[PDB]
């Protein structure tokens, strides 16, 4: 679609905000580890690896349907919104200083424990449509749960780029963050940022700030343009493993703000 | 409230300056580890977690009161202080370069002690009323002491993002940090800064200077406006944990001066 | 070759773009372990050093050929100059992932020890081949034969050995622990790289398609593509997977490029 | 003072430049253990904690006399103002050094751990003392008679006490653990300072001679030389060197400054 | 000398290009551990500490003849090659990661072996005359080797700042980086450049590029000038510790990669 200029006057501005709940593994708000994943269960060999789908963190997605901006649809130029900023926050990150949370101890029974570490994965994106995805894998011998998105038949190509592993994020908590990642090679409609810090026992770093905002413009000046007036917001924000005092280990996830400015955009009419 | 234009002239600005001292669970400057939490009581079980209420970090606020600026209520405009700029400072870092205080050998019995180490939280806040805040903790199961300010009735949910529980910053050493974080989708009138690193043993890392102020304007160039000539000013300074020779932990806190500018901020009056 | 002004009017931009895929040791993507090195064999001594071609992650390279520009006889030509390149290292949230088999974080409870360690990422843009210099941790070394790496090896190839050069100009066959790009030369070749060592440290990666790396020199100029030829070269370790036996395998992950070019206009030699 | 206008012309400029010595409790330079603290002696528990004054850093501080400038009549007179200052941590790579006696780093074949764990790095330029605040970890230690710290101490000195202040106005005097900057007061001073704890931290440190600290205020004025004297301050605490015995002794490092002032116009007071 | 205007026209800017080997102790390219140092040998004692020559890393330096620029050594004013700005680059950073090398196992006799890491320390100058340098040692007792320059005649002084402790970098591989470093109360015609991160096991991190410059000019926009037209570069860098299977440990160095340009600066004849 041609893109033309912006559309200037009263009303040409809109702003929403919104938030994602984790998915980590316990993925309904009834359940007694919500937000959190089950005790991570280990493959036994390269050939049987098994994990629960309830030990898989998956992305975060919301559709915010934007109001409607074109009365007909048969005028020569229509009226797209066009995201051009966003604020966004990583919520409830003091929750992790907490030393007296059922676990295993710093030291002896005596003293407190050890709180949330190790890998972190932060990722936010804000598109006119799905986030589009990347499939690979550490093992291509790992049997995924059926009920979630994973690649169709795995070879070991997979461990790396296999250009037919392609997906969309339509649908909150189904998209392994160990399977799916944002595809560079397409994505022109999204702006998404990401952040990995792994290992074992890593400390976690965060910051939260009402004082930050990112601007969604490319390098010709637009932002994400909402076909058929959809805003698509993805996140993951896995802040490390939890381990109790058995040593079994659960993925801890948080949840994320988003406040996304718009502005009405003018395009030929396809 | 539609904001107009800065007042100009003598007398325009002003200047005040506070310090909050550290909330860690001993919060009566008349207690022996005034400036710490009491030994961690740790939880024996996901069902069993009891937390001692001076076992847990809560935030400190501050209500500043600034010169009345309205006389008549009747005109058509009145004036508010609109907070622009503050230089805040954590006092006595160099209190933490210390070897010889009761503790665990950091080899054996002929070595120094450990020094204060572990997760880090900082936060100050500057506001024209309380800081708003989101609920969200490690564990819905946990019984809080019920003279601390924590979620009513607590459900799994309260693990990830319940939008019923919130809460204002309205009393000094009452909200514990590990229940309550600034509110992301509200405090359009507060400027909030947060810096978090987690860890069992990381060691702390922190500036001082007096050669750095922070601008509090937002995006139209205004700062927060102070409702009924008050300013709000809140902060919490968890420099780690201080481990004794029985391996119990005590949080440690330092506290935080702040010096903040204001001038005068016209208003249309409502 | 006398460099002059940039062609302007229309079609005086291309893009491209293309993925490498990472050579760690196995390098057929029918391999078990592909996207991995082989077991790491060690060495029983100084003298007696006989590592594995899988076992030694190499330099990955393509050579994308781009639209013909010139008759080749007026007075002036053009070239294809790299102006700009959007990159990123894919996959890397495969990374995050505790069940994999291998080493216990804790007791045989607890997850396993994830992807860490030795990091290496290098990406390069230029208009022919990366140019390499050798440099090795030890001249003993035996290297295997059908891998390229420094002939007939003396104690000075511990340190820098003039003599020791060679051209990035084969995927999966020039070790990245025998080669290093050379900042002697390059003049045609923009290169960036990034080393953090340690056997266990935590590795650290961004990713996002908001940046843009640009590739103009102090004067102005990008690469110039010989032969219309744009050669891209990569090394992604993202770090070491420990097996259940401790036995460890190097990891990598692959890198997309995005290319911008314009029409340089060059004189005539 | 109303500060006026900078003063201009020829010889309106000057600069100075001076070293401070460490002061970690061996602070004579005969003694044995000059730039280390005696070994550390350890509290019992929160009632019996009585530090040696050889065992505890205390900041240094150097009074450099300036240019007699004004006579005292006139309606205007001029003070030094610091401008701008070139500041260096010295002997950074005497660290560099596994030979050193002290704790194996494996078994007795390998070399000895260095000099690491908590580091402390401060340094002022101004026209007056340095002004601090008390602050201790513990109430009920009991500090040396003959070093400066808070009297009549109870547990409000374990966070802010109002009382608590004093000014930097001795060399080796006031312990680091006892006393921070001010940051309530100090108008006329600017400090700088970075801490980062930890009982076995790897030290980070830079040396360069390109940097300078621009030392103005936000209305472009430096620090006023009261009496034509400038206060130079420091502490460089650069971690802690364990002995085979696993005693433990502070290291700490001197520090230069060159500091480049100009001449201030002032009303007369 | 009085320096003047920089000189104009074609042929006013040369550039150079060198490398410098490192100097770690094994200094001598037949050596079997050329580009370390030998078996680190430790004090027995405060009172008993002499290092081995071959187990203390020297400074790398060279000096670069340039053209000669003045025909008439009688005229009135002088030219000087002025050191305007440096490429420079640690080269053969990958040959680190390796993990077949003879050693200590990462884990057991099935794993890799401890790459090379612990304390490192990188420096580069360029001057146009030799680096001027400060004494000071962590051990007044330790017998440095005869043949190498070290301070004359230690007293407990020489731990921290004895004035009369000063050299110039006139000798390469002769000079240890543990008893001399740059002074910084001298060198108005040297620019230099240096990083230090200790620990016994930390992680060595280097970067590697050709597209980043360092401007020598100082802040009247006068860079290093030549003396008797010679250019003078020193550099070290120790990249970590390699630990052998016995345990015993080498310093591990790799060599420095300079380009600089010059101009040439007008100066009145002294
Ligand atoms: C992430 C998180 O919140 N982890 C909890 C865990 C998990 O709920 C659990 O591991 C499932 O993943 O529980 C922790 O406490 C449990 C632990 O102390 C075990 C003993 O190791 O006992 C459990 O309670 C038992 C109780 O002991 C028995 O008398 C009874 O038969 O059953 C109870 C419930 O199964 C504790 O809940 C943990 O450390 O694993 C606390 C963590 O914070
Ligand atoms: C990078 C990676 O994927 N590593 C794998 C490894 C490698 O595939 C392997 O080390 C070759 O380099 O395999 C891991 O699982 C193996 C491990 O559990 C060993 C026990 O030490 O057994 C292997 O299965 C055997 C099995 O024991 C026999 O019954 C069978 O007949 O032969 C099998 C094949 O050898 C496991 O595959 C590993 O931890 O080493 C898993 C890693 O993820
Ligand atoms: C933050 C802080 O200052 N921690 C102190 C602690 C705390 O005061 C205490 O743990 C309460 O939270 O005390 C430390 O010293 C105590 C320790 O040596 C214990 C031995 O386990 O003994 C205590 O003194 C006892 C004494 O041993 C008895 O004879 C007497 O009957 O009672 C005394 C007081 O209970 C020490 O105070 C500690 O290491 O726990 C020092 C820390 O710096
Ligand atoms: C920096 C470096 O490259 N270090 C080497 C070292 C050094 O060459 C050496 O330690 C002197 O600094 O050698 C390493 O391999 C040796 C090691 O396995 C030892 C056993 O601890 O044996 C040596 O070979 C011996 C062999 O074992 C004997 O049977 C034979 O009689 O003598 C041989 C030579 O002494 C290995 O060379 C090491 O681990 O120390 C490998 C390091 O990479
Ligand atoms: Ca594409
Ligand atoms: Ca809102
Ligand atoms: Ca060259
Ligand atoms: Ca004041
Ligand atoms: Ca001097």
């Amino acid at each position: 679609v041609e893109v033309l200029e912006v559309r200037t006057g009263p009303d040409a501005i809109t702003q929403i905000e919104a938030y994602l709940n984790p998915r980590m593994g316990n993925n309904n708000p009834t359940d007694e580890l919500y937000g959190y994943s089950a005790d991570i269960n280990v493959a036994s060999s390269k050939a049987s690896d098994n994990p629960n789908a309830t030990t898989l963190p998956t992305y975060s997605v919301a559709v915010i349907k934007l109001p409607m901006l074109n009365e007909d649809m048969t005028c020569d130029t229509l009226l797209m919104w066009e995201a051009v900023s966003v604020k966004t926050e990583v919520m409830g990150i003091s929750s992790l200083v907490n030393l007296h949370q059922g676990g295993k101890y710093i030291y002896g029974s005596s003293s407190g424990t050890i709180p949330v570490q190790g890998t972190t994965l932060h990722m936010f994106s804000v598109g006119g449509e799905p986030l589009e995805l990347q499939g690979l894998v550490a093992s291509s011998t790992t049997t995924y749960p059926t009920d979630m998105v994973t690649i169709k038949n795995m070879k070991p190509v997979n461990q790396a780029l296999d250009p037919n592993a392609k997906a969309l994020l339509d649908k909150d908590g189904k998209y392994p963050v160990e399977v799916w990642s944002p595809d560079p090679s397409k994505n022109e409609n999204t702006r998404y940022y990401g952040s990995f810090t792994g290992g074992a026992t890593t400390p976690p770093v965060m910051q939260f700030t009402n004082s930050v905002t990112t601007v969604l413009l490319d390098e010709n000046g637009v932002g994400p343009l909402c076909k058929g007036d959809k805003l698509f917001l993805s996140a993951v924000d896995i802040v490390g493993i939890h381990t109790n005092y058995s040593e079994s280990q659960n993925w801890r996830g948080l949840p994320r703000y988003f406040n996304v400015t718009l502005r009405k955009r003018v395009v030929k009419n396809p």
